[PDB]
């Protein structure tokens, strides 16, 4: 019913990572956002300074598999989900690699905010 | 408010380590989600999942802990999870895992709802 | 709303085999069933009778991840689900094994008949 | 009833060994559920993960099928997919796959709402 | 329709081997048989003798539960007596260790019908070699 | 008797060699099964199977090469109907230069239709021994 | 309180590595300095100098994006002028093959405020040693 | 001055050697920060992390050890903190029975509360040199 | 005729399988020549070579073996003269008590002397099948 | 004293081999000759066709100086008209890198004397296969 | 004191790099012993063994290298004597173009001689560092 | 003339080190001793105590008949009460197997005459480590 | 002539599988010269080098020998030595050496002057 | 005192190979020459003609160390040495190959014959 | 004629190392004796002090192959000879070892007395 | 007089490195013996086996000498050879042989008799 918002809402900010828009990442995104992600090295990495390293410095297409998300109260959810991303490696073979991802949610006036994003598996930058 | 949030994961996590599934079963949700190493990268539906390892010398540190508080009743940890142990041959190991619970506020206690774990 | 029904019958099939039970097994299947699955070595089996040997020849829990039944007609249905097998190994340590589960299912006199079933990953014998 | 499902399977090969989507897409039920290695032990949601195969010298045989038909408009053929196909080096290769279609009948023509693929 | 005697037939061979009754064996065979098998070394053996030794030197401590089944079988019947079966010989066996395991083998059996029973005249075996 | 059939197998196997399907074509069975390397122990049906390595053989990877067959064994059912089973040493010389031998059994069931022998099962241990 | 004007200065010294800028780095390190870190092999090196060598050579050609981040922060406050920071140095490079790499660091820096600005004393350094 | 942290640095490393966890308890501040192999690149909080090492210790395993100091520098801040990084030259016996050394650079943050000096941060490169 | 030879060979080999000598130095020439993979490429002169696998068999490396003589072709020469060259698939068991199968390429003269057949010439390719 | 013209023949075929010459080898051959050889890969190969391949197949490009050597020959003479000759084949040679190079190989030839001529019946060979 | 043989010392490590040989000549003494790497274990009589080093390096291989004096111990004896135990890291470029450091103990001895120190004995383990 | 002394007070201190007599080594040594060697691990050990466990840690069943040899002694003689010998130390030894062995291992020792006895300052000592 | 020197030649080798010393010292010439695989590649001056491995199951045949007779008391046997024997793990073994014995006739009996051993 | 005249003969013998001069090489031999040599592969060579193959298809100098001739009669000599030939290898460093030999010898019509010749170690074509 | 004597000399020197008795070696040997030896790990040794372990700390046989004795004067020879060492391993098999040895002489008071010993190959302690 | 024999080596040795064998022929005796590596354990008898090396950047240091003079005309040296020289990578190597050079004084020059390497 309202899990049908947040997901939408993950593929925009997925969308924005694969165009390499940054804008519409930071606006999706909270400013005080923290993150478990195999590129971080087991750390918990604070800022958006660290993501917008990748968007500054190749025909891919995402799947959002076997989502599940957890509402709580009015504004918050969390969703956990599969992330299974088609690629062509530079030798020109194609590729897919899985990632398991859990995204925390937060509606800030209107919009929903990104707080906490967890990756396990392959690094998709 | 987020001191709370370190403390019931803390009770949870020596739940785990004791061995004891009632006082696992009261802080966790029903309803749980979970990926983690043994699941082969898949999301279990939780409880029966984790009872197998519960029904068949450690210290656990929570380092770096980083709470989200959502509202009244809704909470986000993202902490790491150092688990000290020692090995067949004798020696002590360290084993480093990456986990984030998300917390829910039910009649009272704190209710686990999902729950990731990398390394 | 009938998918349920499914999910169910396929939890019955699936506790035979830990059970050990054959009478619900080759109850529950088709006399008449084809499968693939790793213990054959990429080929179709075509009776009860290989199962049969895995049966007369440990603690496990089974977990049915994601299922995806597609209901056809009044009596027939196709459940696509992942086989999640927590076991303890003869050293004593407990191991997860995945395996990627189809089963096509046809309702005859009231009870569900197991016709054709696909099994990828790990071997569950 | 049977011979008529090996044809439309056939079709459905062509489709991908051709590249024409169009005919894929047409033979495919858009709610289609897929097991294949390339989902790395998932079950995909169907099509737009298949067109990026598409959009971006072989011969397929086809061995041992074994069409079950139920009711009227429902089948499910279980048959083997040896592929051959020319390496880098310029040498001839084979490759086995065991694959599981299920079909519905859907205004006329065959519509495929499962596929499995081992090997 | 006729295909159906050759596999019930091929089925009292394989049978007999796995039960190691070679009396049954050498009815169902032809003595003058020939054979590519794995054992052979790719040689085509003689009739009969080759076989004898695995049967007579199985011993009853090494006697492990086995189960042989015949998948896609395909029978070529020429005239009223004469056939040419192709089917795969997937052997489910326990090893010494305990451990259940299985063995893919490609056979084709040519069969002559002699004084009612089928005779079995060549034999050729690709993959494993699945006699105890 | 056995000596029609030991040279429809020559003309079969000449026609590999030399490349040259339609020859082949006539003198295999339109409905072929085979067990042989290539088929990964699966049972082909069809020409089709086939017909991609001759089509595929390139005239730059020709190279001189000669068959011999060895220790012929064909077992005659009734007038139209013979099985040869022989020894398949194909001769070759490698992309370095070198001249090479390959060993392959082969199992071939023939049956005789409108004049000529056609091919109805082929099996085929060792070496895939096609000129690709 | 304190702590967040350590963090910063940190910053300002790791940008000067970076963007290498000796003598930005010169300004917020104390000439005495001692250090351990990877490139030293297990020795605690002198006050500048040591350094300088990759500051100098640092080639314009192999001048490469990169982006450092601070985690987990721990600042230790002593006196009025005195702190010890303990942070994680995750720097982000792209390697001459083109693909992106990440690199972590335990760094520990011992500061001392002299006439206004923090001055570095000790610089301790474990993982990959991630001067440019 | 410089002296006195030396001696100290000595008690808590001989606190470690001996097994004695309430000697260690005293010297180190309860709110002790440490990067060292054992944590594998993290910044552990607590006596908690250290006290499995103590407790673990069988005197079975037990083996004759003599740390040794090396080329110490202490900086001197304030009436109360001071910053020693030392070289820790662990000599041990093997489980063989040969003799084997194992260096292992250390930075200690001094802070001296009601009387004796209190270790509030601990940086360990190289070995780690704890008895298990 | 051939056939004679064919006999003959087998209580020649049948004699090294038992062990049994003085049926062996009746069935071969005093004068016997030999090239065997246990030579070393030489051609060995006596019975003398081959008495040391015979006496030096001890019963405790007694093991279960089976002797095929495979494609035989005897060329006869006059009344008193035969060349076999044959193929021996020695079938045994191992010391982990495994089946194995062993191939060598034998070629024997005869010379038929006072009624029995005498070995004058003996060679072996391949494995050495002798029980030792 | 008759063993002298066995061994002069023996060079003959050898010198056709060397020379490639294959009408004086054809000559000297029984068009019905068996051979147990290297290049056969353990099976008996039949009369001429498969050592025509190494004749004809024979470029100039890699013609090399090469000197066959027959060593300890052992003659065995039965009735007038055959002939067992066992030798050592020492063929020298020069590889492609310039070096000169060696290679031993034990031979049988079993002769037949037919209108006038020796005719050479089988032929064994161990080692190294020594046709260019 | 001390301060004027470190001084001398680096005047002599700067020759080395520099690759100026009458600088190294003049802070030696012509009768000047040394162990090192390059010796193989042996004491070195003379200049001759380094001129080697010296006159022999190409410009083409000149690298960018800066050597670094740490933890320095003169021992002073009278007032014409000294001895140096030094750590010597040098950094320098390999030819891929990665920057390296090599860690080296040496051992000087000093003797002041009409003015300048002369070098009587030079100790060196770990890594030779020398421009070449 | 004077170096004889030098050469005499060093095989005194061997002999303390061979024989186990940590009281003979103190005297000799100057209690601010430095020394490389190679149980340092390329650093620079401060005065006695290192060595100590060496000594007190020699267990009488590991005890192992050795002999040392000073061989190329080069005694570098400043002033009145100043010395410096660059030797070779062949340790011979017996292993644990039985088998007699040999190490070698460069040293340098500089000397000081202090109230009568010659005082051991440096130690320097390349190759194998020969403390028992 | 020949068959004199293969007889006396079997006597010597006799003497050394049957490790018979006064034997081998008689049918030897007391300054006798030898190459062999134990001498490492020197000539030994004789006797007291053989004595050592005579004071401190096989069987050995004399294969293709070729005695070249020079003048009424001189002869060179050239021949292989094809010695059988066990191993350790109780599988028979054969090793081959090639063998030059030249010989000399003193007061009747042959004397052995000089002995090369390849292999 | 007559030793001498075996070991000028064998240096005639052994310039004879090293120059490639066949006619001085068979004039020393005789006709019926054995040899067992590292080239024969442990089999005793007949004739001249194996040795011909090495004449008809570099700076060395061959040295004979610690002769041993044994004379025998009046026209019979054995002589026992070890062969060091020096030569230079393709990549143009020198290399030394040590060989130990015996030659027995027979004098006929004058001049000494070669009537065998046995070589361990390394071979010297 | 005068190279007799050494040989004998070397013979004794080289009994007293085979049989352990060092006050005959001693004697045969100079006090002030240098030598290279495959022990020394290429120094020069100074003394019988180094010697003495090996004699302080198994059925053998030493043989002394191609002397070449080049007598100086009336009171000094150097003997070049190779030490062909026969012996037994601990595992019961014989094994031979090659040692290419030169000793100087020199005649003091009648008896030799050795003042340099070199040694190459194997080492024969 | 031990200082004249060390100078007369350094000459010997100077014409190798020169490849000047006119003062090698000079400075050697012509009936030299000689072990050295490349005599492969052998000792060699003079002159003719050293002019293949000299007919077909280093530089060579003398350590340690020890000169044991006898009687007025004969002398042995015994030193190390350290040769110092360039390989074809282009980079400075050293190795260590260790020489004894027994000498004899005729008509004024000092000439070499025997010469001993290792390594």
């Amino acid at each position: 019913m309202r899990k049908q918002e947040i997901i939408k809402t993950t593929e925009q900010l997925i969308e924005a990572v694969n165009n390499g828009d940054f804008e519409a990442y930071a606006k999706i995104c909270d400013p005080g956002l923290t993150s478990f992600e195999p590129e971080a090295l087991g750390n918990l990495v604070e800022g958006m300074d660290f993501h917008r390293f990748y968007f500054e410095n190749k025909p891919i297409h995402t799947t959002i598999l076997n989502p599940h998300v957890h509402v709580i109260g009015e504004d918050a959810a969390c969703i956990a989900y599969i992330r299974l991303t088609q690629y062509i490696d530079g030798q020109g073979r194609p590729r897919t690699s899985q990632s398991e991802e859990t995204r925390v949610w937060h509606r800030r006036d209107g919009k929903w905010q990104n707080v906490h994003f967890h990756c396990s598996g392959a690094p998709v930058a």
